[PDB]
């Protein structure tokens, strides 16, 4: 004979106590504490309000329910002959929400990464991790990634839910792995005299590779002297040749290096 | 936080609740049922009466406490600011008392006797048997005596207690062993003529042995004829001879007999 009255936190709880005509006295109680005895306010809490005092039902109201309001409320009333009690157990449901999540982390390829997602809620919320680029789901507060590769990098989303009608409140974290440059594309030019030409290197790196060009032994300085100018991009570096020059012909090597490694390839310029 | 108020069954229980001046409301509660709210009677039981309504203490009384009154009584009261509770747990003690005990028993020596002492009480009382004359104790509701002897006869006391502040209510039973008479002492007289003499026998028996005197063949009748008079006691019987007589000289036999046996010894009267 213990009924369950579950409410979502912050809402209004209404406690009705239905009685017959022949009731001598009636009151609602907080655990063992009296709130209202008939028209008598016992509780000094301004949230406890009296809704209905009909000789057929005796109903009160609790405004702004908190976690401290969880308890056993009884409605002890009396007839001319025998006493009575009808009890109701108040349960507060806190909707699930993420309270702490890992900061945007950066690691080197082949590293070991641990992501934590702390979420609170009544009942116990279910924390679930997810990778945006690739669909992988792990039902756990923490997620570890051992010897991560470049493709596994991206945004990692945490979602939590306690099954309530409330929204899950998912949040995302971006993981960026560092990898050394590997030269994917190399172009060589063998052009005739009079026409412009260009050499290029494609090496993708994080942090973006610092590209170095080498003419045989020496390296280029991107100066107007010798009529050469290099254009640097995040994933490429084009070596541009204005007009032509007799000396410009020869072996060339580019070098792409970041903090994690280096790479180099040799291309030529012929006629 | 929880006090114990143990009462013996049938007495008066009084529940005081001491409060300061700044109390908006006050009430006593039996479990979750309101008994008295201020000056307002909630309980329909005429045994609950309100003794004191001082703004300093709020005390009620329960007349004729029963086992059904055992419970947790709380005093929920209110100040202008916060509620309060001071609780009291009612405990009923049934005092130990003997309801059945053995009647005064009689047995023959070497017999087997069983004495039972049935005692009631909550909690379960501890029954202990005891021998009054000689210190012997048996911690058991029943006491058995194998091959009962003469010295073991006497009063056997039963005592029971439940540890309460109540009295032990001890009772006694008398055990009387019957034993046949065994003649312990016999005296013969060899007196001269003119002087008085006496014969006696000592045989203790229960029930007291009926002593018989025999002069040679015949038996004495304690008559003034022949000048003889016998004095019989519980443990002895003296055969008294006043002055002398020629016929008085000769063999004599005494006999002590009860319900369990007889005994006889031969003494003489010489010159
Ligand atoms: C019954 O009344 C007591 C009064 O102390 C409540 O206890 C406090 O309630 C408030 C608000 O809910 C909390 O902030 C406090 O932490 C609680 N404890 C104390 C020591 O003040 C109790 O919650 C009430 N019970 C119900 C079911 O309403
Ligand atoms: C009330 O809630 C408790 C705790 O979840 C549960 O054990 C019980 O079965 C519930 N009763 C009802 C009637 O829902
Ligand atoms: C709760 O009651 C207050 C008081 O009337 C009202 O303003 C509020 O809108 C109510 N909220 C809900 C969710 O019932
Ligand atoms: C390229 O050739 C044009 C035409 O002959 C000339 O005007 C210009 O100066 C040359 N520039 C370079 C960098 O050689
Ligand atoms: C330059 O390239 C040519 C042709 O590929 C090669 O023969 C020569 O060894 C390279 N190096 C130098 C310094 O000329
Ligand atoms: C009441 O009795 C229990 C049981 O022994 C004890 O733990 C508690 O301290 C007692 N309370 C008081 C106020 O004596
Ligand atoms: C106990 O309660 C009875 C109830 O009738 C009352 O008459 C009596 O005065 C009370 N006090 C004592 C000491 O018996
Ligand atoms: C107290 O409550 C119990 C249980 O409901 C009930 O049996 C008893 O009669 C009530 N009154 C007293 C004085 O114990």
């Amino acid at each position: 004979p213990a009924d369950n009255y579950t409410v979502c936190e912050g809402d209004n709880a209404t406690l009705s106590c239905f009685i017959d005509e022949h009731v001598t006295r009636v009151a609602w109680l907080n655990r063992s504490n009296i709130l209202y005895a008939g028209n008598d306010r016992w509780t000094s809490d301004p949230r406890v309000r009296l809704l209905i005092n009909t000789p057929e039902e005796f109903s009160i109201l609790i405004t702004e329910v908190g976690l401290g309001d969880e308890g056993l409320y009884t409605c002890s009333f009396q007839t001319r002959h025998q006493p009575y009690t009808t009890q109701v157990y108040l349960i507060v449901h806190v909707p699930a929400r993420i309270v702490n999540i890992s900061s945007p982390v950066t690691v080197n390829e082949g590293g070991n990464v641990n992501l934590l997602c702390l979420a609170v809620g009544r009942p116990e919320p279910t924390v679930t991790w997810r990778q945006l680029r690739d669909g992988f789901t792990s039902e756990g507060e923490i997620l570890e990634i051992s010897d991560i590769q470049r493709g596994q990098a991206g945004e990692y989303e945490c979602v939590t839910h306690n099954g309530v009608n409330s929204a899950p409140d998912s949040r995302r974290v971006l993981v960026t792995v560092n990898y050394p440059p590997t030269i994917t594309d190399v172009t060589s030019a063998r052009t005739a005299l009079g026409r412009a030409a260009l050499l290029r290197c494609e090496a993708m790196a994080v942090p973006p590779a610092d590209f170095q060009w080498y003419k045989d032994d020496r390296l280029l300085s991107s100066g107007t002297a010798e009529g050469l100018k290099v254009q640097t991009e995040r994933t490429r570096s084009m070596l541009l040749f204005a007009n032509v020059s007799a000396r410009h012909y020869g072996n060339y090597t580019c070098r792409a290096a970041n903090r994690l490694g280096a790479s180099s390839a040799s291309m030529r310029l012929l006629r």
